[PDB]
């Protein structure tokens, strides 16, 4: 599940992998992909927020492998513009954008 909140020009975006209690969930393999589908970052969730500094564009967060007892979550498509607006599923924010992938 996908959401956004708060916590050429580059924009600083924070990413969390969480469970339904909002705990940071470790052990998920994550990729960030550009609008062409190319993987531009790969990481393993580790209980900490993950930082990104991104140029304007459309991107996708993809969970490629989930920890034990979880299904892989749906990918999160988002956009970033020159003015720092970050938009996820029709919800836009500016300033301290924080995208959360919720693992059920």
């Amino acid at each position: 599940g996908a959401m956004v909140d708060t916590l050429d020009s580059a924009t600083h975006i924070k990413f969390s992998k969480r469970d339904i209690d909002g705990k940071e969930l470790a052990g998920a393999t994550m990729e960030l992909r550009d609008s062409s589908g190319k993987t531009i970052s790969t990481w393993i969730s580790d209980g900490q927020v993950k930082d990104f500094y991104l140029m304007p564009g459309k991107y996708t967060f993809v969970e490629t492998a989930a920890p034990d007892g979880y299904e892989v979550a749906t990918a999160i498509t988002f956009t970033v513009n020159e003015q720092g607006q970050v938009t996820v599923n029709g919800k836009a924010t500016k300033g301290d954008a924080h995208i959360v992938m919720v693992d059920a």
